[PDB]
């Protein structure tokens, strides 16, 4: 019929409607809301700032850029994430502190559903939002879903240690976006009261630092995390970050006289000088030489001191602070394929030794944080069973996702439980058909599978089997659910235990039932080894 | 005497006393005032700010800089419009916004005299304050004049169709300029109160669009508009502009992934690199190949949603706004010589004959924007009479005239009168002796031709026959006699009629007398064939 | 037991205990505290801003940078000034604002001691603050001793006579290290109520400076001028100030069509280029052929209208201001040794002649300001005498000396007097046993020389007989004392009689006895002189 006009404090809003077949009320489509003013030229590593009032209807039509990152490995991540039929080619830019809107309400109407919030993963490093469709889950469980997006890599996350630079840009942009839905998403149909935080991976750690930052109080209501956590080191900066900006500014060309000195050289660098410094820092790829506890990962949150005033298992070690419905998760084999892979692992043999296992242990460093002098015990505990190389391997892939996320994960759902708020936990098992080719058969709840049924790909691409095509209403359910109610269940759905003393979990797969003690033993093993 | 000290509200100023032979009381001239500050680095691109105070006293005794345009074309202009003896040689700068005054009153003693701000012409994209000397309009009408000046070209027109660079920041630097009037003029013995705004070509074409704007509400109370008014298409950029940013970005030698990504690009370049920009693109000059239809002729007035809610046409269309005495001229010949000639018009033959005609006039589109269905009738409608080939090229020449000013100006003008203001109407016909050489001596009431008459140019210059010198104390005393009481009239000067039902325009030149229906046919002709 | 950790307006400090031999208590010592925002970018050529408070602890325990200047330059005179056995090798960079605190309170009980602020000198275009160590000071006379920076050269007095960079920024700097004072001090166990600002040379110039500025108001209660005051032509900037700064903008490769435009093409220049410019310029050294009158000397204090309202002369015609105890001394011989070997004078001959004598008056005028009309009367006045040249030269030396110091601080002196102010004199005449081996042993009260008794040069250097070091004992007893009361006296000290219509002063030396108007007969014929 005619376009969706909405009005937001900074004026109107030109959509599209699309109709998802099965489903009346078409979905009201917004692509491009800005909610932050562009971080160019000197707001470059500096906070986001409100945007721009604009004097007529603005036409959120056209998918916006994704933030400045190494344009292979972000649309390859693009590509395998998308729920979509389609992948939409994305353009990089400094330009990108942008939101999508998916209301399924009825605009013409007041209308107040609960609100999701999307928080995309890829190690702070690339990512962006229009790679989630949210037209599937806004009308299969008519709840207003919202992709954003926030500043990656050396625009998101420089920091020099101190007031010139503290760093974080990028969770302050995510707080900046969730403060547009308070005072907005209401002109959307949605429910500004009931705002739900979900992400996936670094979106997860995202949404676990927002759980634990002051700034965040008051701008959601629950949250959950998918394969991440602030426990998840590899993300969290901890120590003295200025060697690291140094390096960065160096291998930007520019001066480290002083911090002020080196961001103010920053800020001179063109969007693409930054981005070749980005490519010549070779971030998402494992060191194989030099020394393991030098190679830096991937720059991330560090504790700044207004968006996080501790580290976060300081911070996790109170209950004297806001809490909310929190679900945590995990899922089978969260190194298993999709990780290894892009970090381009060494594992390419097939099998593993012990002695070259815990070599590559040691390499990993930048990923596990484990000691030269544990690395022994940590091997021997995993592949110390089987003689089988191939096995080894396998066991090997078990011991870097334990640390990663397993043991992470419930750390972080227990304290958040003996805080005393409502904890939720799950296990995703089950291998989408939507997985890539060159993804062994073998290989079941690798890194990012649950985004399928998560996002109702079966609803948008095809070849989904009947069980694949449940499985997604499901999930969909209980997220949706869990974001109405703070609580996953609901009749329809198999009975989730809420993961208090008894730590009970859903195992979530093509089997779905409760289950206890989650990686219980493995958080128990590594608690003391890591005690040195 | 002791050089003119004036005290405003940013501080000091000194002028020097300037006696115009004939008169007593020497004129007080003020050259280089600043208005607004300096729109260098981020303040490009964006409305103007108020300047800053100045300790001591400031000289303003040196001719100010004029907007960064086309030198050649700049200095070329200055010298075919300059009134006064010698032609100041004008320097370039992005440092432009200041405003020259030029006051009789005896400063010793309070004088509120009415003040006339003149806003100088050339397409928006050349022209200087300075090139206009007020001395001998001060002193014979006893009234302040004042020049001002507004960024050109890119500096001042360039948009990106949104918030990110609405656009129109000339004309907002000429609103700037008007409201320094408001809170200064008056040190200057010059009535606040009464402000009477008056320009040429693109200046009228402003004096037009202040009309309309709501900004400019309460900033002046007369209105003049000498060949040039809103409804001059060529003007006023229409539909999306989008596109023309981004060619201009591209020429630039910046990227088009969003707006603000070419706002700051742009920003990022140098006055000179821009200047070049504007060299490349061509403006001023009619391309005569390819598609007529994407030769765009230069940036202008837009309609950002700040100056202009809307279209001059929809505005013109409502008798509820603020209205004042209003001013609307042409002259004879529009496009006589000088805009051709300027242009470089294929017209070198001296003849022209139907077929040509047609073909000309389509590659005129960017001038009088008509459909190459219509350039058969409008040929034939003009060029249908003698088959006498040069008299084709001179009915030529009034086809496009009548199109750029003839038939708006009059549109304009009856608008306003139904509105329920005082209008007046004037077709200037003389050809001053001031003109240029390489102008044929056919050619009388060209483009800019009243611009001698109005600023008493044969009181400055030399060669002026009592004819002309005559002519111009005539049409002086009507321009400040409006400025004063917003009525032309007055004892010792043939009667204007007030265009009002009759249509009664006054026919200026070396007879002068009143007539009727100005360009009444062509009004109405043009009207329905532009219907179709 | 653990390093020192005050707390201020912008956040913790840490700093560093040393303990002076003899001493108990150890001093507290903080290095490079912000007292002001990097004035970097656009900051550049404008106000200091108020500095970011940092998140945690901020370590000042590392020397900061000196402001940009010729680093040769630069550390020859740090190694000629420094007090401490080992001269500390600085870092250049525009990233200067900083202070250095050295606090002998014992920071675990409230103290409110006396402070004392030191302003260093270097011609306003080099110098640093570490160069000073206040160890010695602040605990042989138990009071807090700040050593401040602020910008030189091009980066902190460029100025184009007007509002588009009016200049002082250096000064202004200093002002506002003054409020970091009252607003923080006292967290150093210092009293923000008993502020004593005192400088050497440049450093004393502007302690007068500040004495004559609105701005410095309230923020100091006493001021101390060691050979250097705002009658030191060379330092203050009179007339116009526009043709210096064209001549450095076109030396820096800029346009000079207007103040704006130079003052923003300078901000775009590297901290490096304008380094060059600075280089290029040639500013220590006076310049020999050319026109005397040419040879710009400095970048130094100017008459923005802001930190002086009117030339020092004017200001000190005034007795309607508020007056603070002022302590204004000069050397035996200003000109012995220290500035000439440093502008390579032409003295290496070992004498003069009153012929050449003449010449050299005549190049030095960027220095003397003496008319060359008036250079034979001078010279005759003072070389006059005997037909020695070697004589000569060293009379030369004494003329130039009392032009530049002797003459100007007596002038100053008597009007702080006559204004109603505790006013003291004095007249150090002794050789430091740290002076350069360059230096020949016959020069006694070189410039500068003081600088090792005031900042007890013989408590960290080697070699200070028991004459040395009770000379300085002495200083600082007198320079603490004054600090204190406003007066210098005290029990254990020669009787120092105030600066009145007896205009006695204090003899500072191996011999330390009172006397009776200094230079009396010299500022009585210069102002003959010079009133031509
Ligand atoms: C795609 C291909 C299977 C052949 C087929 O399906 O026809 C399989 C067989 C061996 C596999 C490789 C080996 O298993 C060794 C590596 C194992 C890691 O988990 C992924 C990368 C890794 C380098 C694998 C990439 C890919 O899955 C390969 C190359
Ligand atoms: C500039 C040139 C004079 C020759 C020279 O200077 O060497 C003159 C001679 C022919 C002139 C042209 C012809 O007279 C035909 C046209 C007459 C119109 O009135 C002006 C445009 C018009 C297109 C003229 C432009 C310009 O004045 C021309 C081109
Ligand atoms: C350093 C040297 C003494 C040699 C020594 O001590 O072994 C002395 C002897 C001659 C001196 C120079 C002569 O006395 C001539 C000049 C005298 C001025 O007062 C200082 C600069 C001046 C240019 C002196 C510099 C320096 O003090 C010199 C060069
Ligand atoms: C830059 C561009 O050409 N794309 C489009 C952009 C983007 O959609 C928004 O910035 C959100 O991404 O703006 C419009 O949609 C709009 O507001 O009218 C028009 C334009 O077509
Ligand atoms: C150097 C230069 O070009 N500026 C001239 C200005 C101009 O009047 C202003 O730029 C406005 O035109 O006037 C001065 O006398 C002045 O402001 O004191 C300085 C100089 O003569
Ligand atoms: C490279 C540099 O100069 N910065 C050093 C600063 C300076 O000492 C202070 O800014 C005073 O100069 O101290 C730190 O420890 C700090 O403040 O956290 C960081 C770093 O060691
Ligand atoms: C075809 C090879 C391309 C090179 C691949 C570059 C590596 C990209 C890494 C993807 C980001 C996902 C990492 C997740 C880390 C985490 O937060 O746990
Ligand atoms: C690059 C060589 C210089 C050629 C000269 C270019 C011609 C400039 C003419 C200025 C246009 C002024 C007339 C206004 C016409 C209009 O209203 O559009
Ligand atoms: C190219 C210029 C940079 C060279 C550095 C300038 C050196 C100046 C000499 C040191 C300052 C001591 C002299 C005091 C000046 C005075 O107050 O008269
Ligand atoms: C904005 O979208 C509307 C609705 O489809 C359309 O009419 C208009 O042309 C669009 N404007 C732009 C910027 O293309
Ligand atoms: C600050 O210095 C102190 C010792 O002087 C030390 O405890 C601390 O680690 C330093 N902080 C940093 C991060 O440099
Ligand atoms: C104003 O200052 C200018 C530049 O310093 C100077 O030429 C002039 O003497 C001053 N005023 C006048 C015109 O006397």
């Amino acid at each position: 019929s005619s376009p969706p006009v909405v009005d937001t404090v900074h004026g109107k809003v030109l959509g599209k409607f699309v109709s998802l077949e099965g489903f009346a009320q078409p979905v009201a489509i917004f692509l491009g809301i800005p909610f932050a003013k562009p971080p160019l030229g000197p707001l470059r590593f500096t906070p986001p700032q409100p945007a721009e009032p604009w004097s007529f209807v603005k036409n959120a039509t056209s998918y916006p850029p994704m933030c400045t990152q190494d344009p292979k490995a972000g649309q390859l991540l693009s590509e395998l994430f998308t729920n979509r039929k389609e992948n939409i080619p994305l353009k990089l830019s400094e330009d990108c502190l942008y939101l999508n809107i998916y209301t399924p309400a009825d605009l013409t109407k007041k209308n107040r559903l609960p609100v999701m919030v999307w928080i995309h993963g890829g190690g702070l490093m690339v990512g962006a939002a229009s790679t989630y469709d949210g037209l599937a889950l806004a009308a299969h469980e008519n709840v207003v879903v919202v992709t954003i997006q926030y500043r990656l890599g050396i625009w998101g996350f420089f920091s020099t240690g101190d007031e010139h630079s503290r760093g974080n840009w990028g969770h302050l942009d995510q707080v900046a976006a969730l403060r547009w839905v308070q005072d907005n998403i209401a002109s959307f149909g949605g429910n500004p009261g009931s705002v739900t935080i979900f992400g996936e991976s670094a979106g997860g750690e995202s949404v676990s630092v927002l759980v634990l930052s002051p700034l965040a109080k008051n701008l959601f209501h629950r949250a959950i995390s998918e394969s991440g956590v602030a426990l998840t080191s590899v993300l969290v900066k901890k120590g003295d970050v200025k060697p690291l900006a140094e390096q960065i500014a160096i291998t930007a060309g520019c001066k480290t006289t002083t911090s002020a000195v080196m961001v103010h050289c920053l800020r001179q660098k063109t969007e693409e000088e930054l981005l070749e410094t980005t490519l010549k820092m070779k971030f998402l790829s494992l060191d194989l030489q030099g020394d393991p506890r030098e190679s830096q990962p991937l720059l991330g949150t560090v504790i700044d001191g207004m968006l996080l005033l501790k580290t976060p298992e300081e911070l996790q070690a109170e209950r004297n602070f806001h809490t909310v419905p929190y679900m945590v998760g995990i899922n089978k084999q969260e190194f298993g394929w999709l990780i290894p892979m892009l970090m381009s692992y060494p594992l390419s043999e097939g099998q593993l030794d012990q002695k070259t296992a815990m070599s590559l242990l040691w390499k990993s460093y930048p990923l596990v944080c484990i000691a030269k002098e544990l690395i022994p015990e940590a091997t021997e505990k995993y592949l110390g069973g089987t003689d089988d190389t191939v096995k080894k391997k396998d066991l090997f892939l078990d011991l870097i996702a334990d640390v990663m996320f397993g043991v992470p994960s419930v750390i972080v759902a227990r304290n958040h439980r003996d805080a005393g708020a409502p904890t939720y936990m799950y296990e995703f098992q089950y291998r989408p058909s939507f997985s890539s080719d060159m993804k062994p058969k073998t290989v079941i709840g690798d890194h990012g599978d649950e985004l399928f049924s998560v996002f109702g790909a079966p609803f948008l691409k095809e070849g989904a089997s009947e069980e694949e095509i449940r499985l997604s209403k499901m999930v969909m359910k209980f997220w949706a659910n869990f974001a109405r109610n703070g609580n996953p269940n609901g009749e329809g759905l198999p009975h989730w235990p809420e993961y208090n003393q008894k730590e009970g979990y859903l195992q979530i797969g093509a089997n779905t039932q409760a289950a206890q003690k989650l990686k219980d033993k493995e958080v128990a093993f590594w608690t003391n080894l890591f005690a040195k």
